[PDB]
């Protein structure tokens, strides 16, 4: 029992973790194969900030002016390519810590673990979501551009974020590993607008779940409701709307503790509209949305 | 920016992950160098639970009786011991992957990471504190024994805590790597008083000022108070009494920001007599303990 904001075991991307050197700037990539992933802002400099000419940028550099090392070892790079806002180096050598890996696109509201790297060198481990507006809540300093999000099935990893910048708001901003920004936001020091953010409302309901199990039951309730008047309430509360696919994802659950995930759903109606009154949950005094369905069955049955 | 309740890389301990299996229990052993650390409760049966007389039980066990298994390898054991409440497996064959380490007791109030294991494999990872009544809230289930709490100080892990047992209050005990349990808890299935449970003040200090670097300051007040003043406040309130070692180790982060220990206290002060008014800081709608002055200043600077 008790219910953690768990991160998977880091140590398959720790081994993927080298240091991309390009001019004075020095940022983290990601080796795997023959290849280096980072993030295509490496070739600015200082006045570039503002709005930078990625391909005219990158057509003043060679393969010698990228440095790779890994931990202390020298990467020869024999090649160098731009893929939408990532840069992909091909060296001469493939990573033998190279696990089973995979590119996925995560949906907001799916979590990950990060792996806060420095220098190339790993700070951290964390549990983060991506938000409904494709930001994510992490915890990157300068020099933790091309840290990169995960998730571990078994023996495979599949990595789905890649650090890029930090919005004038706080909050970050990143690709997948084909380069792509999560949301609209472009790689230029620009403010940009990071939309409403909702609640994830599928994670909550499965947090409530995971804590029904620990035996945090205060907050059930002798009431039920619907789709149509619980999405009423989230509205008001700015949560996401509700769907039968997000109530077929909490079945496992509803099923494990008998609770409907209507009568699921009641009870988070309560709790929006009256609060926790000076109360906990799982050792929080809010409402949780970085768990998914997925990651309070994995944490409640130990999936390795 | 950003503050997260971030843990250690673990690809250290990853690699040091074993399972040892005793009759028909199993659970999570520590292989480094030629030795095999785990709870010695693996020797326990379905009756052994209440008064096990580990003396006695070991006594009927050999050498051939322990098996360890590293991923899908066997280790062949040498040696069998018992040191307090842990067993120590002499293997024939030392760790290739034994990183730099040292076993070290924690003080209450510490943070470390925990790399919960099931079979020998890695599930996930998360930070945790030493509570001051010497439990952790972890997330474990059963088979999660033998699982360690660790600290990286760049190359070297220090493990200072190896998982046991879980209180019948749904909180968690164990030992250090020496098989002495932190607290008065025993390794038997007995009830067992975890005592009052304090809230470890240094460290909501500590993170009031990561708050204050991120630009939560909403808490800061025009006021200051006194350690004896503080105290009175810290006692009715469970929360340890704070002491100049304290405000020492707080001394970096005032030198940081500015803002006096003891100002910090008064708006600490406000938070315990007001609470937060429906508002957050970090994310949180509590006072957050589990993060040293040690943690927020290594999270806030990038200590790789
Ligand atoms: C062009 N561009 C893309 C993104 C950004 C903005 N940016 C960041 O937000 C990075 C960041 C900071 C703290 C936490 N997370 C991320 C950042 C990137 C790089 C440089 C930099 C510094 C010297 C020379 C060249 N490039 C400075 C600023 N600018
Ligand atoms: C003797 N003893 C020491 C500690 C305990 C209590 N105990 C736990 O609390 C384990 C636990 C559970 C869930 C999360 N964390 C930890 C536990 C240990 C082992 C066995 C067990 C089962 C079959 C055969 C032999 N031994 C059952 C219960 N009992």
């Amino acid at each position: 029992s008790g219910f953690r904001k768990m991160a998977f075991p880091s140590g398959k991307v720790e081994g993927c973790m080298v240091q991309v050197t390009c001019g004075t700037t020095t940022l983290n990539g990601l080796w795997l194969d023959d290849v280096v992933y980072c993030p295509r802002h490496v070739i600015c400099t200082s006045e570039d900030m503002l709005n930078p000419n990625y391909e005219d940028l990158l057509i003043r550099k060679s393969n010698h002016n990228f440095l790779v090392q890994a931990g202390n070892v020298q990467l020869r790079v024999i090649g160098h390519s731009m893929q939408n806002c990532v840069l992909k180096l091909k060296v001469d050598t493939a990573n033998p810590k190279t696990p089973k890996y995979k590119f996925v696109r995560i949906q907001p509201g799916q979590t990950f673990s990060v792996l806060a790297c420095y220098n190339g060198s790993p700070s951290g481990v964390y549990q983060c979501a991506m938000r409904p507006n494709f930001t994510i809540k992490g915890s990157f300093l300068n020099g933790s551009c091309g840290s990169v999000g995960f998730n571990i099935d078994y023996d495979c990893v599949s990595f789905c974020y890649m650090h890029h910048m930090e919005l004038p708001t706080g909050v970050h901003a990143g690709t997948d590993l084909e380069g792509n920004f999560y949301g609209p936001f472009v790689d230029r020091q620009t403010a940009q607008a990071a939309g409403t953010d909702t609640t994830i409302t599928v994670n909550v309901l499965a947090w409530l779940y995971a804590a029904v199990i620990n035996g945090d039951r205060w907050f059930l309730n002798r009431f039920t409701t619907t789709l149509n008047d619980f999405n009423l309430v989230a509205m008001k509360y700015n949560y996401e709307p509700l769907t039968q696919d997000h109530v077929d994802i909490l079945g496992p659950l509803s099923a494990q503790t008998g609770i409907a995930v209507l009568d699921m759903c009641a009870s988070l109606k309560e709790l929006l509209q009256n609060g926790m009154n000076g109360r906990t949950i799982l050792g929080s005094a809010l409402l949780e949305d970085e768990f998914t369905p997925f990651d309070v069955v994995r944490q409640c049955s130990g999936v390795t």
